[PDB]
């Protein structure tokens, strides 16, 4: 079958592999580097949170060779006393790093909008059909709530 968990909350997919247009950094050592946006994370520092809450934002995947992604699950982040999370997202993806193209259905146009989260610890899944045949995958938050933080995981298979 296709939909294995390709490796954010087992650390298969290592941290060199996983980057990011920003990602906040407070006065005080508190780093939300784009590699701890791992599925299930706890402590102090257990997301990635955008430097900037704005339309410019993404996290990239590396995975490190073609192939094929069948499915996503993302979670947000309660961090003090604030709730913060991915409302909704696009995807785009690429095979080179280079050239990105957004995910989009058959008989669509315009970017497919994926339905996120709507709490801080919740499992929302989202599966791909077709499914992605790709390396390298970005998600682009739209919409949020209060602020961009993501915990994720990725699933799927080699290319045969």
């Amino acid at each position: 079958g296709c939909s294995t968990p390709l490796g954010m909350e087992n650390g298969k997919i290592e941290n060199k592999q996983i980057t990011a247009s920003s990602f906040k950094k407070s006065w005080w050592g508190d780093y939300w580097e784009p590699f701890r946006a791992r599925l299930n994370a706890q402590g102090r520092v257990n997301a990635w949170q955008a430097k900037a809450n704005n339309n410019k934002q993404w996290l990239e995947i590396d995975l490190l060779k073609i192939k094929k992604i069948t499915a996503i699950i993302t979670q947000g982040c309660k961090s003090l006393s604030s709730e913060m999370y991915v409302k909704s997202y696009t995807i785009h993806y690429s095979e080179q790093g280079v050239e990105w193209k957004p995910y989009r259905l058959k008989s669509s146009m315009v970017d497919k909008i994926f339905e996120g989260n709507t709490n801080t610890k919740g499992h929302v899944k989202n599966f791909f059909n077709p499914p992605i045949i790709s390396r390298f995958i970005r998600v682009i938050p739209k919409t949020w709530n209060q602020s961009i933080t993501l915990r994720l995981e990725l699933f799927g298979c080699d290319i045969y």
